[PDB]
RNA sequence: GGCCCGGGGCGGUUCGAUUCCGCCCUGGGCCACA
C-alpha cells in the first residue's frame, strides 16, 4: 500500500511477458539475417533497440545509413528497395521524407533511411539526428529500462504519453533523458512536483534552472527543446498528478481509466441544471493525418470561441471530437438569449467633428450622453450563439484552418439539444462540463 | 498543416484603426510525423 509496493505490482502491466520478448527477438534475427543477406548497413534504434518499449507496443526500428553524399532522392528510392526485399509486408509511409512500414514474424518494423554521420551538425532532417540520440542513450539507461516503462506506463494511462498533435504531451526519447537525469521513475515523479513553466531542464549539464519556458535541452543539440510539443496544461496536469500520487500511490495510476459511458437522458438533465446553451458544429472529417487535423480543430475551436466572447456570449469551454465520418467543434455559453439593442461607445462632447459624424447615423433609438461622451444604441444582427456561430463559419470559414475550413464551407450544420446528445460526443461533453461521479 | 517574429498591398466594421474582423502576395524561426 506504500510507493514501492505499487511500483513492484506495476511492472507487471508496463513490462513486455517473454512472449512478447521472444517474438521481437525472433524477429529481430530474421530482420538481421535478412539486411545481412544484402549487405546492408544498418543500426536499430529506438525503444526496441535499448529494451525500454511499452509492454504491447513491440515495434522495432531499423534506420538504413547512407553516405553524406547521396542525393535526398536516392535515400527514397533505394530505402524503398530495401524494405520492399526485407519486409514480409510492405507499406509506403511519410513524414518529412517518405519511408516503409511493415511487418516480419509478427512484429511491426519501420525502415528509415538517414545519413551516416558524425558530429550532430552537418544534419539535415530530424531522421539524421535519431542515430545520434540513439547512441548518447546506449550506455546511460541501461540497467533503467523499466523505470523508463514506469514512466510510460504512467503517462499513457492518464492521456499524455505521446508528443504527436492528438496528445501533446511526453515523446519516448523525453522520457529516457528525463530517467537519465533522475535516475529512476519515482525520483522523476518526486522532483516534477516542484517543476514549474519556467522550469528548464539541461541533461548534459545535469542542472535544472530558470529559464522562459518549459525546456528539457536535448544532450545531442542544446537548442533543441525535447519537450517543445508538450503543452503548458499538460504539463500542469502531469506536476498536479505527481503531487496526487506521492499522496496516495495507487495502482489505479497505471491502468487506464474506463471511458465511463452516460444515459443521453441524464446528459439532458444536467444541461438543464446548468440552464447553458450547449451545441457543436458538425462538418466532414477531411482526409488528412491526425498531425494537420488536430492542430486544426483546436484552431477552428478558438477562432469559435473568441468570436463567442467578443459577441458577449459568454463562452465557458470549448472542445472537439473526430470520428472517421465528421468532426464536431463543441461549446457551452452562458447566454442563451441577448438582446437585441446594445450599446455603443462614442465620441466625447467636446469633440464636435466626431460627435457630428456620430449622430448623423440614421438609427432606429436616438443617441444618448453619459459620464461626458456620447452613445448609442444598436441592433444586433443575431441573438443566440447557434445564430452568431451559423453566420460566423458561413462566412469566416477561411481563417479555421486550411482543410477543416474548406470542410465547413462546402458543408456544416449546428447541432444542439436532443438532436445532440444523439452524436458520437457525449463523452467530450462530460469532459468539457466536468460532470462527475 | 499548425504555432512565433517580420515585412508589401487590400476588403469590412467604427466618430475615429497600424491598433477590431478578415483577405491576397511575402521573408525568417519552430513544431508533429519518420
Amino acid at each position: 500500500m506504500k510507493v514501492e509496493e505499487i511500483l513492484e505490482k506495476a511492472l507487471e502491466l508496463v513490462i513486455p511477458d517473454e512472449e512478447e520478448v521472444r517474438k521481437g527477438r525472433e524477429a529481430e534475427e530474421e530482420l538481421r539475417r535478412r539486411l545481412d543477406e544484402l549487405g546492408v548497413e544498418y543500426v536499430f534504434v529506438g525503444s526496441y533497440a535499448r529494451n525500454t518499449w511499452l509492454k504491447g507496443s513491440l515495434e522495432i526500428d531499423v534506420f538504413l545509413l547512407f553516405p553524406e553524399e547521396f542525393s535526398k532522392e536516392e535515400l527514397r528510392e533505394r530505402g524503398l528497395e530495401i524494405g520492399k526485399a526485407v519486409l514480409d509486408s510492405y507499406e509506403i509511409r511519410y513524414a518529412e521524407h517518405p519511408y516503409v512500414h511493415g511487418v516480419v514474424k509478427g512484429v511491426e518494423v519501420d525502415v528509415v533511411p538517414c545519413y551516416k554521420l558524425k558530429e550532430p551538425k552537418n544534419i539535415k532532417s530530424a531522421v539524421d539526428r535519431t542515430p545520434f540520440h540513439h547512441k548518447w542513450l546506449e550506455g546511460r539507461i541501461k540497467g533503467k529500462e523499466n523505470e523508463v516503462r514506469l514512466l510510460k506506463g504512467f503517462l499513457k494511462a492518464n492521456g499524455i504519453y505521446g508528443a504527436e498533435y492528438k496528445v501533446r504531451g511526453f515523446s519516448g526519447y523525453l522520457c529516457e533523458l528525463l530517467i537519465v537525469f533522475y535516475g529512476s521513475f519515482l525520483e522523476t515523479v518526486k522532483n516534477a512536483r516542484r517543476w514549474t513553466r519556467r522550469t528548464v531542464i539541461d541533461v548534459a549539464k545535469g542542472e535544472v534552472r530558470k529559464g522562459e519556458e518549459f525546456f528539457v535541452v536535448d544532450p545531442v543539440d542544446e537548442k533543441r527543446n525535447v519537450a517543445a510539443n508538450l503543452s503548458l496544461d499538460n504539463l500542469a496536469r502531469f506536476v498536479h498528478l505527481c503531487r496526487e500520487f506521492m499522496e496516495a500511490p495507487s495502482l489505479g495510476f497505471f491502468k487506464p481509466k474506463h471511458p465511463l459511458e452516460i444515459e443521453p437522458e441524464r446528459l439532458r438533465k444536467i444541461v438543464e441544471e446548468r440552464g447553458t446553451a450547449v451545441f457543436a458544429v458538425k462538418f466532414r472529417k477531411p482526409d488528412i493525418v491526425d498531425d494537420n487535423l488536430y492542430p486544426q480543430l483546436e484552431r477552428a475551436s478558438r477562432k469559435i470561441f473568441e468570436f463567442l466572447e467578443r459577441e458577449n456570449f459568454m463562452p465557458l469551454r470549448s472542445a472537439f471530437k473526430a470520428s472517421e465520418e465528421f468532426c464536431y467543434l463543441l461549446f457551452e455559453c452562458q447566454i442563451k438569449e441577448i438582446s437585441r439593442v446594445f450599446r455603443r461607445m462614442g465620441p466625447q462632447f467636446e469633440d464636435e467633428r466626431n460627435v457630428k459624424k456620430f449622430l448623423s447615423r440614421n438609427r432606429a433609438f436616438r443617441p444618448f450622453i453619459e459620464n461626458g461622451r456620447w452613445w448609442a444604441f444598436e441592433m444586433r444582427k443575431f441573438t443566440t450563439p447557434e445564430e452568431g456561430v451559423r453566420s460566423y463559419a458561413s462566412t469566416h470559414w477561411h481563417t479555421l484552418g486550411k482543410n477543416v475550413g474548406e470542410s465547413i464551407r462546402e458543408y456544416f450544420e449546428i447541432i444542439s439539444g436532443e438532436k445532440l446528445f444523439k452524436e458520437p460526443v457525449t463523452a467530450e461533453l462530460c469532459e468539457m462540463m466536468g460532470v462527475k461521479d
